């Protein structure tokens, strides 16, 4: 369970993400797909993309990043009270998309890496620990929903 102070560190770096969520999403997705190419495999709409240049030029990838980051931001803004938001996300990701929890950890690592690089002013050590705590809680709760939905 996060403290209010930890939530505020999460939300103050998210405020900078929101200056340009599309650009942040491109960086995060490119980082994810380069570090863990198997994640890109899971995304039939994007898996043809071969290079970073193609990824930066893909309007679908950009839109994908905006949708994903905006849904994560809505979860973070609930400061742990995110049961309603996780229900549909867990169901689609466990049952249709078939995204293992480990791939959500990979995505979490890409988020942290990009915030660290782009936002040293709001992603110092304490802020990065708060973000990690928030993403671990997200992953914990969505893993519990995965199990309830019949996926392990
Ligand atoms: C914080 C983590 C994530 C969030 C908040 C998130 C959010 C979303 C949202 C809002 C959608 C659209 C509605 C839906 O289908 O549920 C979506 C679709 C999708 N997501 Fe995720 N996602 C996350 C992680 C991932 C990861 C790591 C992968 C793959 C490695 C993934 C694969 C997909 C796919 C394949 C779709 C459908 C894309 C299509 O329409 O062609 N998601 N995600």
């Amino acid at each position: 369970v996060l403290s209010e102070g930890e939530w505020q560190l999460v939300l103050h770096v998210w405020a900078k993400v929101e200056a340009d969520v599309a650009g942040h999403g491109q960086d995060i997705l490119i980082r994810l797909f380069k570090s863990h190419p198997e994640t890109l495999e899971k995304i039939d709409r994007l898996k043809h993309l071969k290079t970073e240049a193609e990824m930066k030029a893909s309007e679908d990838l950009k839109k994908f990043g905006v949708t994903g980051l905006t849904a994560l931001g809505a979860i973070l803004k609930k400061k742990g009270h995110h049961e309603a938001e996780l229900k549909p996300l867990a169901q689609s990701h466990a049952t249709k998309h078939k995204i293992p929890i480990k791939y959500l950890e990979f995505a979490s690592e890409a988020i942290i890496h990009v915030l660290h690089s782009r936002h040293p002013g709001d992603f110092g050590a304490d802020a990065q620990g708060a973000m990690n705590k928030a993403l671990e809680l997200f992953r914990k709760d969505i893993a519990a929903k995965y199990k309830e939905l019949g996926y392990q």
